[PDB]
């Protein structure tokens, strides 16, 4: 029986698309952890995938199986729109997430946009989708056919201006498809094929950058950078005093500022250091990942105090500090297990960023290609059925159609399981969800 293989195949995708497209949307908002750029497009492709799995999916079902559309002439309209506007806003959000991350990458950034800025892309691509589905909207009609004597049917379809004239329907079925999805998963691929040699055969830059009045803080820098050295970065060390703030941590994926503390009855910065904190705004940190050590005497009231100044401008400056400064007290050589051991400690966090990153990246891109394969079928259909205009093999062409529908609707289910079975970070989220409740 087709009727029921449909009924089943249409709602489990309703069902296992509405609870988890309502994880997804859920989870970014009430943790903190959560709230970053890239989770805010998957919110909103979560959003987008939403509006079909309770919108479009439902209606749909029900003229399939009854064969006769009993709901308005308003919804026989709106439904076609709904639906075209999700797969623009899921093109132009996966477009957005392939390129921002991209970005990223080549800057050694952990942002390039800001959360600010995203909210105002993700208005654009519901205003600009909702612009480019509208010809959706408009040229569905609303009337009576009968199949047979059947006293009460109607059905809903696409009429395009002409009697016969199929050219307007043609190249917007052309052009969307080439603008919409050529186009931007030629984009994407570029994108994550660019991102994947650099992830796979980069070497870690450091840039070591300290201020150093009797050499203590420099001892400490060179210990830091023997370890980092040994540890397969591409070391870079340069006293305070020999450079300018203006683009200084440009290239590097990490900075370390080592500085001594001074002053009277109040914190001064060590000499050199000075006019790198009073620039600290034009040197590339905000993303940047961070860290801060120096000298210091514990005897002082504020032991170590230059450090604690530092991290907190990096913080205002919207860097990414990595450890808690170190702070030696005394002689470093006399402290060269403290110095090694947080330096061990700065290398394994930068790991964990950049195993964080390859995990999520390979995510995106299972994301985009289960997108792309699922609506191959469709569109394939689509791109020859309509330069051939001659299909009434209709007892096998609706079915054609349906069961390449039923395929494109995969990719909106699918994403939440994506998340919660490639990335650890949304597989405890989820589950930290359904243990409050
Ligand atoms: C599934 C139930 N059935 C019959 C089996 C439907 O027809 C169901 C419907 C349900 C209820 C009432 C009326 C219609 N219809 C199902 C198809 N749909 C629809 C219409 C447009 C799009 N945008 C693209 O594909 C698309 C994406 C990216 C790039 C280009 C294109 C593109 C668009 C237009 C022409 N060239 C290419 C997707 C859609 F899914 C609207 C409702
Ligand atoms: C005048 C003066 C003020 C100092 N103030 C502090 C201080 O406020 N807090 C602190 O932890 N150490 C303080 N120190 C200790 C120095 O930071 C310490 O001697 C350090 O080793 C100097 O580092 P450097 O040799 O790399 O420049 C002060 C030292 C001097 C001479």
């Amino acid at each position: 029986e087709v009727q029921v293989v449909l009924i089943l195949a249409y709602c489990s995708i309703i069902l296992l698309g509405v609870i988890g497209n309502s994880l997804v949307i859920h989870v970014v908002i009430k943790f903190k952890s959560m709230r970053t750029v890239t989770n805010f497009f998957i919110a909103n492709l979560a959003v987008a995938d939403l509006l079909v799995n309770t919108l479009c999916l439902p209606f749909t079902l029900t003229y399939t199986l009854m064969g006769e559309w009993k709901m308005g002439p308003v919804l026989c309209h709106l439904v076609p729109y709904a639906q075209g506007l999700a797969v623009q806003v899921s093109t132009i959000t996966l477009t957005v997430i392939a390129l921002d991350r991209y970005r990223c990458i080549v800057y050694h950034l952990e942002s390039k946009i800001s959360k600010r800025i995203s909210f105002l892309i993700i208005g654009l691509a519901w205003g600009i989708s909702a612009l480019l589905a509208s010809p959706l909207a408009i040229f569905r009609e609303y009337s009576l056919i009968e199949i047979i004597p059947d006293f009460e049917i109607v059905a809903c379809t696409e009429k395009w201006p002409g009697e016969e004239k199929s050219i307007y329907g043609t190249v917007y079925s052309l052009s969307s498809l080439l603008i919409l999805y050529v186009l931007p998963l030629g984009i994407i691929s570029f994108s994550y094929t660019r991102i994947w040699s650099k992830l796979k055969n980069h070497v870690a830059k450091a840039l070591i950058v300290y201020g150093s009045t009797t050499g203590n803080t420099e001892y400490t820098a060179e210990t830091i950078a023997r370890e980092l050295a040994d540890a397969g970065y591409e070391v870079d060390s340069r006293d305070a005093a020999s450079v300018e703030a203006g683009g200084l941590f440009e290239g590097f994926d990490l900075v370390l500022l080592g500085c001594s503390t001074w002053g009277d009855d109040s914190i001064e910065l060590q000499d050199d250091f000075i006019p790198l904190f009073d620039s600290l705004e034009e040197t590339g940190a905000q993303g940047r990942k961070v860290a801060c050590f120096g000298c210091g005497d514990s005897s002082w009231e504020y032991f170590c105090g230059a450090v604690d100044a530092i991290e907190e401008k990096l913080k205002n400056l919207g860097a990414e500090i990595v450890q808690d400064g170190l702070r030696i007290d005394g002689d470093p050589r006399a402290a060269r297990d403290d110095i090694v051991g947080w330096a061990h400690d700065v290398r394994g966090a930068i790991d964990h960023y950049h195993q964080r990153r390859q995990k999520t990246t390979k995510m995106l891109v299972c994301v985009v290609v289960v997108f792309a394969v699922c609506w191959l079928p469709l569109h394939a259909f689509q791109l020859a059925v309509d330069i051939d205009s001659q299909v009434l093999d209709l007892k096998e062409y609706k079915l054609i159609f349906t069961v390449f529908h039923i395929i494109a609707m995969c990719s909106t289910f699918a994403n939440p399981l994506l998340y919660g079975w490639m990335n650890s970070n949304y597989r405890k989220a989820f589950l930290s969800a359904f243990r409050c409740e």
